[PDB]
């Protein structure tokens, strides 16, 4: 369980419009380290993780200290947030 | 209907807490001129209409052409963003 964003735009997005929307709001909160996107219209994900098992691209994110979730219409992108601290 | 943001905080937020969030994440798109706010967890709502009669914040919004709805936990605010076009 991380922070949350969940956008709903009206008009449809491509992979490259949503990644840039999301990135746009992270970048609100400090440096957005993209970990994972997935694509829930067409199973798509990224990096190339598939079959383990259950969500495998949200896994992958929060092993590596992901804390911002990020969807943009059919597209959630998982950041790390790192601050100067 | 609108596009919308929601935003879900693992923290508990205050009314300013909550609307600054709003306004930053609405300061990306344009000109953020807040139109109302509503509490849903208290029923408080900005500007002062009661009793007339289904959410009259999102109506009186919706009629000064609103056109971003972001959500802040318990918190929704109405956004007419204004663009230099």
């Amino acid at each position: 369980i991380m922070d949350e964003i969940k956008v709903n735009l009206q008009k449809e997005v491509s992979l490259e419009e949503a990644e840039r929307y999301a990135k746009n709001i992270a970048s609100k909160y400090g440096d957005g380290i993209l970990l994972s996107v997935h694509d829930s219209k067409t199973g798509y994900r990224a990096p190339e993780v598939y079959c383990c098992g259950e969500k495998p691209w949200e896994v992958y994110a929060c092993n590596r200290g992901a804390n911002l979730k990020i969807s943009v219409n059919q597209f959630e992108f998982y950041f790390r947030i790192e601050v100067e601290g």
